[PDB]
């Protein structure tokens, strides 16, 4: 089935917010929502499906006529009900090994948010953003994202 | 569905989420991937590019979809798509009762708008890249096709 329609919601906040920015600030780069494929690597094939992804100027070139090839520069998972430990763990190994610049764990059922940034070859350890907090990104210079915007009441 | 295709159904997104934003109480906005069930028996269940509910339809939005024939059905026509599936998505549509159905042609930068009248959806209004798109159920909405469409 698809997501529930709560995720959804949060999911299209979050877009909404993003792409509103950019649209504004021409040349900062374009962001897609699922159904998006982020192709990390062909063999052993590694197709995955985030929430939002976010590619930079420099990075357009990623986007192919049917995909995106190769790790954005931001990619964005919201944790559905059946998501178990390993599968967090498993998705969150995977954007590392691959260099994803920046992970953001969106979790509807805490109104929560865990941001990972890479440094060096590894992510640096979880910065947590809670509903009454705005989120920020170095990648996104000049954004503000009020959390009461990203979850619903 | 191809890179272009979600671009564009970002520009609608954002389009109609930042109206639906700034005029709080005039309904809720779906993308892709929601649920949408138009029947439960025989079971028919699409995934619409986009989902527009009202402000008294926002009873039809449970845990986990849709249920009953929302205010606004957008679909962006994908390279691989059949004529059946085209056709019985309209007829779809059309007997459950929603009463707007955009279909949004990527490859002629165009979108074709169906209005539910009585029974049966009137004569398509078909608008182009130059034109203003919008419709009574978001009135002071402008939907310019050239931010939809990219160059
Ligand atoms: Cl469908
Ligand atoms: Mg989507």
């Amino acid at each position: 089935p698809a997501p529930n329609t709560r995720h959804q919601e949060i999911s299209g906040n979050l877009f909404r917010i993003i792409s509103t920015f950019l649209h504004g600030n021409p040349g900062s780069g374009k962001v897609f929502s699922a159904p998006t494929d982020v192709i990390l690597s062909h063999d052993p094939l590694r197709a995955v499906e985030p929430d939002l992804v976010f590619v930079s100027k420099d990075r357009l070139s990623l986007i192919g006529e049917k995909n995106i090839e190769g790790a954005p520069d931001l990619l964005v998972e919201i944790l559905s009900e059946g998501t178990e430990k390993r599968d967090r763990r498993e998705k969150f190994a995977l954007y590392e090994r691959s260099g994803v610049p920046e992970y953001w764990i969106v979790d509807p059922d805490t109104n929560t948010v865990q941001v990972f940034r890479l440094s060096g070859n590894t992510y640096q350890s979880p910065a947590e953003f809670r509903r009454q907090d705005v989120l920020a990104s170095p990648l996104l210079p000049g954004l503000s994202i009020p959390l009461s915007e990203v979850f619903p009441s």
